[PDB]
């Protein structure tokens, strides 16, 4: 009934507050709830995903929520609903431009619990992933994508599994998948990082990157220079944070084992990130709250 479905939104929000509390973070209800209501119809085949990002000097909590393509472009929805002001910049058009040029299998919206909406995702079918050539066939894609196609191809980064768009920072992430083990070999990783002028991982980091199922750079429309790069590892293990700092080791194992999960039996699947930027490295841990059987098979495929 109607009360149930509004209670669902309230339940996602209590799970978001529960997850934030594990980091000492305070959610801003007035910034989150309107976004959840606007998309309440999807919440009651919903994928809801709480991802932590922590480094030395910063720690943040994002929430992500799937939106079927049949629902229409969800960034257009949030602009029409007045939930985010259209930056007046090509990133406004990029999610719709992608659907217009490529088979998108699903969208997702993404917020940060203190500022609200900031980010959308565009997923592609696993049996029909595009490469760098198709992705720069999209007019509102940044020039940087084509300008780095030599580099991507030289490192064997071809098939892209999804993209994401950050409207606050005006950036894009290309989530490369189907990585050859040679790309993830330590010497390959070190060359790539040093060509992009980013923080060099140590031996721990490199053993992490060897485990990656996806690699993703961040690009922008101002320059062809990749802003940062992330190596993503998928695993059931709550201990894989590529850090030797006992605080980190504790923080991430705590989140991994305590983040809310709508399921009573399953050992939840985790997605770790090692992000290298020009000035630092930091670590990400995403944890599903509600998942679909489809998304379960998706995460199964990655192992």
């Amino acid at each position: 009934g109607p009360m149930s479905e509004a209670a669902d939104v309230e339940r996602v929000y209590a799970a978001m507050e529960e997850a934030a509390g594990l980091l000492g973070v305070a959610c801003a209800r007035d910034k989150i709830y309107p976004l959840l209501s606007t998309f309440q119809d999807t919440l009651v085949g919903s994928v809801v995903w709480f991802s932590m990002a922590s480094g030395r000097h910063s720690t943040e909590l994002d929430f992500s929520i799937s939106v079927p393509t049949s629902h229409g472009d969800p960034y257009a929805t949030v602009v029409e609903k007045g939930l985010f002001p259209a930056t007046g910049h090509p990133v406004d058009d990029l999610l719709a431009d992608t659907q217009k040029h490529l088979p998108v299998s699903m969208f997702a919206i993404d917020g940060e619990v203190t500022g609200g909406f900031k980010k959308t995702y565009a997923f592609f079918p696993t049996d029909n992933m595009p490469g760098v050539a198709e992705l720069s066939a999209i007019p509102s894609m940044p020039p940087a994508v084509a300008e780095n196609a030599e580099l991507f191809a030289r490192y064997g980064l071809d098939k892209v599994q999804m993209t994401s768009m950050d409207y606050k920072k005006r950036q894009v992430n290309l989530y490369f998948s189907e990585l050859s083990a040679q790309t993830l070999e330590a010497e390959s990783v070190l060359a790539l990082v040093r060509e992009l002028g980013l923080h060099v991982p140590n031996e721990l980091g490199l053993k992490f990157c060897k485990r990656s199922f996806s690699v993703y750079p961040t690009l922008n429309w101002e320059t062809g220079k990749i802003d940062r790069l992330c190596f993503a590892v998928i695993s059931n293990d709550p201990t894989l944070v590529p850090s030797s700092d006992e605080g980190d080791i504790e923080k991430f194992h705590n989140y991994a084992t305590k983040a809310p999960y709508a399921y009573v039996g399953e050992k939840r699947t985790l997605v770790y990130g090692l992000t290298l930027s020009p000035k630092e490295e930091y670590y990400k841990l995403g944890a599903p709250y509600h998942i679909t059987d489809v998304f379960r098979g998706l995460l199964k495929a990655f192992d």
